[PDB]
């Protein structure tokens, strides 16, 4: 039925059955407190969106939990919240907190919501334990968001000083065609997706089809912290960060745009930990890099094996294509100073990257950028193979004969890579294609209903007066008194 206030929406939400329709009336709905725990059915879901999208808009002390199955929530506007400061927690539930599996949140705007820390959107554990799984964020606009934590988290286990062996389940969510552009915050401060949170956690999700634009929030754009998780078609666009294989292994990114096109700051990339992934057909044209991160495109860490800070060894880069990069293609040994004071401390065996299947690759520089491709300083022949890679425009930095006949370059067919299981995509038909497409642009993202990009620091990379002053007051009361 079609609602017009927040007590008639409270009661038909609880009334609603499978296959339902719920059309919440244009207005304002402040202070919302949106509970769904009926659940839908497979294919019966129950639908609880806006009659006309970008006509209803949840503000004020609001919170969404989608505690049933089976639910779709569409259209909806965040905006100018006021949920307590002293009442939510980064690592907590997200503005919307999916806590069913087969659940949707799609074509939904959240803009500088309010000064509460917490992601936007998390799917979270339920106080027994249960895990959701098999859900869907897309279409959906993330625009100055000015507080901590992640954009957005996908949990397969509460958080935990943890170790032991055991980790959290496959989740096989999907997140897709979302736009990220937000402000940078100080330190270890939350950036634009987390899934999962040690190496022994499982995701198996699927992230396609994103543009992070000014995704700026902390270092790390994604912080992948589970195994196979696949990142297919996201354009990363003038980033200050890098898309990580934090922790987990065996995790797949394939055909992704690393694109920075002007010098306002240094951009990302990828910091890689861990073993046995797979990174293929990607396409970095980096006009600045990361200097505290080292200064290049793709970054392989240094450490003890399977650590906290997993050495990257044993793995395949293909077919990526590396071009006008203004640091170097490949660092080797990204911030080992620090790896082997860690490696210490916890006397591990402080490790460099070996192992590496680097296979038809294209390096290639012709503006007057002044990084070799490669920094390697613990090179040792024979670690490391190379086969059909092409290499020109400036000197290596690493002794290996590299062809350097462009006209000649194609990328490598590979047939024997292992899908993953339950995402539907052949890993092997798409590697094999080398890069396709291009970056996305917002058209090719945006809410079905909004033409207009929302945000202030997306195009300027500066939030306005009004919210940069929220920024300051929300940075300034989580530092020292
Ligand atoms: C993420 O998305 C981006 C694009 O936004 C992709 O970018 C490309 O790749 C990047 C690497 C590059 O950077 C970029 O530049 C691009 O080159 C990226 O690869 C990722 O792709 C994934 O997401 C895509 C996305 O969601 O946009 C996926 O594409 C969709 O795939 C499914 C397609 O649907 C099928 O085709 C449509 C037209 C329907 O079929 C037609 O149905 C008509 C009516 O029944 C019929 O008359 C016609 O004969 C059919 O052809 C659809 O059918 C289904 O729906 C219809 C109703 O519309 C009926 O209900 C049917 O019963 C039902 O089956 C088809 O389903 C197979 C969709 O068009 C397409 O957009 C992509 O596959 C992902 O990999
Ligand atoms: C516990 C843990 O390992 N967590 C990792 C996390 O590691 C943390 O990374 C930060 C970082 O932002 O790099 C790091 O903090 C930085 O440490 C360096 C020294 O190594 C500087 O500290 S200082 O020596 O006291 O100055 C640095 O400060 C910056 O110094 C300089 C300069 O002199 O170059 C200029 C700057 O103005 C000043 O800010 C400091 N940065 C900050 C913001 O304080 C932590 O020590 C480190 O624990 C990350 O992993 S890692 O790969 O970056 O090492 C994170 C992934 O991004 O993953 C966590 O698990």
């Amino acid at each position: 039925q079609v609602v017009a206030s927040n007590e008639t929406l409270y009661q038909v939400v609880k009334e609603v059955k499978p296959g339902g329709l719920v059309q919440i009336a244009d207005g304002t709905y402040k202070d919302v407190q949106l509970i769904v725990s009926n659940s839908g059915k497979s294919g019966l879901p129950i639908t609880i969106k806006a009659l006309n999208p970008g006509k209803v808009f949840f503000t004020g002390d609001a919170k969404v939990e989608l505690r049933g199955e089976h639910l779709i929530l569409e259209g909806i506007w965040f905006k100018d919240g006021n949920r307590a400061i002293q009442a939510w927690k980064s690592h907590g539930p997200g503005l919307v907190a999916i806590y069913g599996s087969y659940n949707r949140i799609t074509a939904c705007v959240f803009d500088c919501f309010d000064e509460a820390n917490s992601a936007y959107i998390t799917t979270s554990l339920t106080e027994d334990g249960k895990v959701p799984q098999h859900c869907r964020i897309d279409h959906c606009s993330f625009t100055d968001k000015i507080t901590f934590d992640q954009v957005i988290n996908l949990n397969n286990t509460a958080r935990a000083i943890k170790d032991g062996s055991v980790g959290g389940p496959a989740m096989y969510h999907r997140v897709d065609h979302c736009f990220f552009s937000n402000p940078q915050k100080p330190g270890n401060a939350g950036g634009g997706i987390r899934i999962g949170y040690y190496r022994n956690d499982i995701g198996r999700c699927l992230v396609d089809s994103n543009l992070f634009m000014r995704q700026d929030s902390e270092a790390e754009i994604i912080t992948s912290k589970s195994q196979e998780n696949v990142y297919y078609g996201n354009t990363y666009l003038n980033c200050q960060g890098t898309m990580n294989f934090r922790h987990g292994d065996h995790q797949v990114a394939i055909n992704n745009f690393y694109i920075g096109n002007d010098q306002r700051f240094g951009y990302g990339g990828m910091f890689v930990w861990g073993s046995r992934h797979v990174i293929a057909c990607n396409y970095f044209e980096l006009s600045e890099t990361i200097k505290s991160r080292g200064n290049a495109a793709l970054y392989l860490n240094p450490g003890a094996m399977a650590s906290e800070h997993a050495l990257a060894f044993d793995m395949l880069i293909a077919n990526n294509a590396f071009i006008n990069v203004n640091g170097y293609a490949i660092h080797f040994n990204p911030l080992d100073e620090r790896r082997k004071e860690y490696c210490a401390a916890n006397r591990l065996k402080f490790e460099t990257p070996h192992q590496l299947m680097l296979k038809g690759n294209l390096f290639f520089k012709d503006k007057p950028y002044v990084y070799p491709f490669f920094k390697d300083d613990y090179f040792i022949a024979g670690k490391n193979s190379w086969t059909g890679n092409v290499a020109l425009g400036v000197e290596k930095g690493i002794p290996v004969n590299i062809s350097a006949n462009r006209s000649a370059y194609k990328p490598v067919k590979i047939k024997d890579i292992q899908p993953i299981e339950g995402i539907a995509l052949d890993l092997n038909a798409l590697i094999s294609k080398g890069i396709t497409g291009k970056p996305l642009s917002w058209d090719e993202v945006r809410p079905y209903w909004l033409k207009e990009m929302p945000g202030t620091y997306a195009l300027t990379a500066r939030l306005s007066a009004d919210r940069a002053a929220k920024f300051k007051a929300v940075i300034k009361r989580n530092k020292e008194h």
